[PDB]
């Protein structure tokens, strides 16, 4: 895409440490599969296209992006190591769309229903085994 867009969040690295965990599962198989079919999830699903949406300001604002499609691969790739850093993923997710945009916006209105959802399935998360 673009040069004027940065980077997307890596989704592989040899040198990060990995492994699955039953919560890792979880959160592919419950958490992320319920998000992504949402009828709100689609301006979720990649990320951020500054240069297409006329946004020249977003990666200037929003310093640590973060979208489900990176979060979907991380964790296809088994990228990360725990619960906790894909958590943190959608947590950063959320937070920069409120970060960016006003409280009225359709953008918001749409995370937060996704947010609700997130929080449902996250209250379930397993015990570790
Ligand atoms: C051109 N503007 C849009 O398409 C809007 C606003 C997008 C803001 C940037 N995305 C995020 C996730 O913060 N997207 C709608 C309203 O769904």
């Amino acid at each position: 895409g673009s040069h004027m867009n940065p980077p997307p969040p890596e989704t592989s690295n040899p040198n990060k440490p990995k492994r699955q965990t039953n919560q890792l599962q979880y959160l592919l198989r419950v958490v992320l599969k319920t998000l992504w079919k949402h009828q709100f999830a689609w301006p979720f699903q990649q990320p951020v296209d500054a240069v297409k949406l006329n946004l020249p300001d977003y990666y200037k604002i929003i310093k640590t992006p973060m979208d489900m499609g990176t979060i979907k691969k991380r964790l296809e790739n088994n990228y990360y190591w725990n619960a906790q850093e894909c958590i943190q993923d959608f947590n950063t997710m959320f937070t920069n769309c409120y970060i960016y945009n006003k409280p009225g916006d359709d953008i918001v209105l749409m995370a937060e229903a996704l947010e609700k959802l997130f929080l449902q399935k996250i209250n379930e998360l397993p015990t570790e085994e």
